[PDB]
């Protein structure tokens, strides 16, 4: 009843468009998990934790997405010509409960791909993990009032957005700082990963947003559809350019199984 979902009726395209975008989005996420499952081996010992990590995102946004598409399904009935709220069982806040476990996740791989060790990892990765809670518990906060205070959406929106920004300087100084110790010229290739996690965990806040200019069932198919593309870009793509630069420092560094894989 928070969530603007609820306010609205669908038409039989909105209601089976949004339905197909998290299905869709429950098969990429499985048919990745297989293939991370699989070049794994492939992976030296040192870096492996990162495609396992990546496994880890893809069930846990996969289990996520699925149970939304059933919630979907279960809230709404076909009545009179439109798909109309029969039950209180959608909301969007279980994608941030998610994102509580997924995002250190993404972090973490990062992290390990980078080169970082011993209790130069531990701590960044505190530091970077309670920025990303702190980001995440004030966002879900925020939606709470999407519908009945829009002003304190954006007040609690403007205080996450402090934490991303303290969270990116971060990522972006150890990136800059260390992507000299990346082997097999993955300096190059993690300078991109950083450009594409600007542009992919910057969609989220626009989804957030959504309720303050576009209120109506077309921006609540546009939050769905901004979410996919990030949810894609920001776990799927990322996770296989997190994979690649594993199996070339891999590789690089003489781990058989990853000089004849690639
Ligand atoms: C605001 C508080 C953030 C300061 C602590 C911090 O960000 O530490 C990052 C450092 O680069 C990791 O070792
Ligand atoms: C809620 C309103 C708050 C509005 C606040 C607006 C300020 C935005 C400016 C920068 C964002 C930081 C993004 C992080 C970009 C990477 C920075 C970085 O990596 O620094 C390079 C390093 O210094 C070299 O070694
Ligand atoms: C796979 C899911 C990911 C990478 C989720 C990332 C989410 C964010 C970067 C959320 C950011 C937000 C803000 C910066 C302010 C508005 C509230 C949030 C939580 C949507
Ligand atoms: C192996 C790689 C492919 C993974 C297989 C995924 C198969 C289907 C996922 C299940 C989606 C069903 C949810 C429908 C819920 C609903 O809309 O009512
Ligand atoms: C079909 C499901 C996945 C097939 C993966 C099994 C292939 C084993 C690869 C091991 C190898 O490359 O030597
Ligand atoms: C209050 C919340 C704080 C959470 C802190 C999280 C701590 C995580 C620390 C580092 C995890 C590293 C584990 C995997 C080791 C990878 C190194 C390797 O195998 O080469
Ligand atoms: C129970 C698991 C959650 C772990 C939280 C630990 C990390 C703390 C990070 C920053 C906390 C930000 C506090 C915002 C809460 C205020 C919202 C409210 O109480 O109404
Ligand atoms: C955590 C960091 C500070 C949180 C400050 C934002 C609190 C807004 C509360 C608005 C209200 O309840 O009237
Ligand atoms: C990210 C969200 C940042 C929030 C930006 C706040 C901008 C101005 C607030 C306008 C207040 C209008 C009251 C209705
Ligand atoms: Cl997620």
């Amino acid at each position: 009843m928070k969530n603007i979902e609820s306010l609205f009726d669908y038409s039989a395209g909105q209601f089976e468009f949004i339905d197909h975008l998290l299905t869709m989005g429950v098969g990429v996420h499985f048919a990745a998990l297989i293939f991370f499952l699989v070049v794994s081996q492939f992976v030296a010992p040192k870096y492996r934790i990162a495609t396992a990590l990546s496994c880890i995102v893809m069930v846990s946004a996969g289990l996520i997405l699925n149970s939304q598409a059933v919630m979907w399904t279960d809230a709404y009935a076909y009545v009179d010509g439109s798909y109309q709220l029969q039950d209180l069982t959608f909301s969007n806040g279980y994608r941030y409960v998610n994102w509580m476990a997924t995002i250190p996740c993404l972090l973490l791989q990062l992290l390990i791909v980078l080169n970082l060790k011993g209790k130069e990892l531990f701590s960044t990765a505190t530091w970077l993990i309670l920025a990303a809670w702190g980001m995440i518990i004030t966002g879900y906060v925020g939606q709470l009032y999407e519908v009945d205070d829009i002003a304190q959406l954006m007040i609690w929106g403007a205080v996450s957005t402090a934490f991303f920004v303290v969270m990116n300087w971060i990522v972006g100084t150890k990136i800059f700082k260390n992507r000299a110790t990346m082997l097999g010229g993955t300096d190059s290739t993690i300078t991109k990963v950083f450009w594409l996690m600007m542009f992919a965990w910057t969609l989220y806040p626009i989804a957030y947003l959504v309720p303050a200019f576009m209120n109506n069932a077309d921006g609540v198919v546009l939050r769905q559809l901004l979410f996919t593309i990030a949810d894609i870009s920001s776990k799927v793509i990322y996770g296989l350019m997190i994979t690649y630069i594993a199996i070339q420092q891999s590789a690089a560094a003489g781990y058989v199984p990853a000089q004849q894989a690639l």
